[PDB]
């Protein structure tokens, strides 16, 4: 049993992405005979691609958990559903702002999430960690790549289970916003962190 | 030197009161060689009141800083302001909904906080706390204990400072606002209880 | 040229739903010479689809445009994607909360709104009416008609057109929200009337 | 009777001011017998006292209603108090963001509004017009001149009664928010002057 955790890089101006720190942390590690690893993504439409696309040729998991920072969520969020669109409210990391184009042309408008969502989130509120199901990743990387890799398990039939987890910002990354105008909510990185751990736990288990 | 440090019990429905643990948590603990005495107040008009003066008087405190709860806040908020009015939007802990009443018939409109608030506040963000001066404690049970306190110290002498700070809803009381519609932020118990401390510290060094 | 517009009944615990007067207010009307049809849709599971597939088929529209209301939202919303599931976060009508359950089994995740979104909501700018384009219309009524609208197209070949767009509370609805907590946004009755008439008036000039 | 009502300039980057245009839409007409007079004031400390003193003095009003924009706020809010202190999160029209300063040194901490404030939000509530009482006016401009308003009330005699009011953004300053992130509430020019009238013929009516 493989999985694989991924997190991306800063965007947007922010000095950290409390997601690349996840994936680093979790690299390498093992739940039960579970293999996991943990990768790191550009926030850049088609490099993440292909980034994404050769990680998962080249462990071939069983289950991938992408994770992202959804600025201004105060909660954990599950996502439910990935969207064959690309519409950035900004640009990538390389100052691409791609509008109205679908992600992969022909292929379905829409993927479900294949992670036990429901069983996560109640997973996490036993842990008294808030969480919640989100209908929408964005059209921004984040759904992109939750969507490439939905498209994948359709398309070449692993990984069998993949879904996308967005974490808060963590209170560091309020403190320069304080002075800026509004106080965006925030969760510790200690908790975000076992939030992905209970999430990969929760699947595996769902795997028989 | 004594600071006398307050929190309050559980209201509105809520099972807990993070300001109630922080204020057990911190009584009796010396910084330096300043004592810290902590007590837990009712949410009832009136009686929290008779508990506050009984309990300024016996402790004498130099420095007084109250603790309270503030659900949907991101931050931890440092009260710049008291008033003299009491206008409930919900009734206490004993179903008093008082409406359009001064605190202290004749006495000042309002009381600025005398606890180094903006000193706290830069702190905290050293701290990598999210932390932001609040303009108004509300005109429910925080500002009553919070003009009370200050009106203590204009007519006593003592508390030579006073002020309040409200903190976020700890996570754990989220959980079951998520089915009911909203999440909203959180912070943890940790987070909140060391901001206190750091104000605390903060307070003292100020006294010279 | 003919044109169904449609609106809701009240729901939730709200004494009236602006989409339904809406709905009322359009029913007769003609823009050129294009006929407008307006229904009102009761927000009750099943029943709402025996509805919709009634006047479909009696009025064959070559547009739909459905109206809902969207407690919370701060601006006219144009819903870009319908999905294939029901999750209520809150019963319906007739107290009937289903969760996890597709809308059409075997039917496509979802069907991208066949309405010139993004002209319509550059027009309504043009008007002065904030507006956006919304990526999850939830998982409630206002999602389960928009899906049956765009599966009734894709598979009967009419509407040619299908969308869906939310309107804010109305004002009046706002009144006993305030002693209750919070004060949620809100727009004008003839706002949302207005965005309404000027998205039939796009969709319609699209139409050649 | 006279009554003075007064707007701001616009500011903050704004095209537009919506209080700017109730003042001169409000300057001149008359309510019963009693004449009103609309002023405009400039977002600039020092300046504004400047204007607010001279047209005080002018035309001597027994009632002055403040108006000023509140962006991010979702419906009308009557100020009920005003704080003697400026501490500005931006600069001023001309670039001065002064912080930490009294407005009137030696002078109260704060004045609570004279304008019978619960029964003017009853009447907007009876008017369909969501309304709530603020209990911070900010430390800007609106504060600043709300302040002064009512010291003068207090140390010459007139106005008789003074409040502030402040408006939400009206729809079109909205529309260029959109791409720029979020979407924050707003309140048609039309209620929002409605609402200012309706508060003058309360205040009217209370003085005898």
């Amino acid at each position: 049993m493989k999985v694989l955790v991924t997190g991306f890089e800063p965007f947007g101006g922010e000095k950290i992405n409390p997601t690349e720190r996840i994936a680093k942390d979790l690299d390498g590690i093992k739940i039960g005979d579970a293999q996991v690893f943990g990768r790191v993504l550009p926030v850049v439409f088609g490099k993440a691609k292909e980034v994404l696309e050769k990680t998962l040729e080249e462990i071939k998991p069983d289950i991938a958990i992408h994770v992202g920072l959804a600025p201004g969520r105060s909660a954990i969020s599950i996502e439910r559903i990935a969207v064959n669109a690309i519409d950035a409210r900004i640009p990538d990391n390389e100052g691409k702002k791609i509008e109205d184009e679908p992600i992969v042309p022909g292929a379905p408008t829409a993927y479900f999430s294949t992670l036990p969502i429901k069983k996560i989130m109640k997973k996490l509120h036993e842990r008294g960690i808030p969480a919640y199901i989100s209908n929408s990743a964005g059209l921004y990387l984040s759904n992109y790549v939750m969507y490439l890799s939905l498209h994948h398990s359709a398309t070449k039939g692993y990984p069998k289970m993949s879904g996308f987890i967005h974490v808060p910002y963590i209170p560091e990354q309020i403190i320069d916003k304080i002075g800026k105008g509004q106080v965006p909510p925030s969760m510790s990185y200690e908790m975000a962190l076992e939030a992905v751990k209970v999430a990969i736990e929760v699947a595996l288990e769902e795997l028989l």
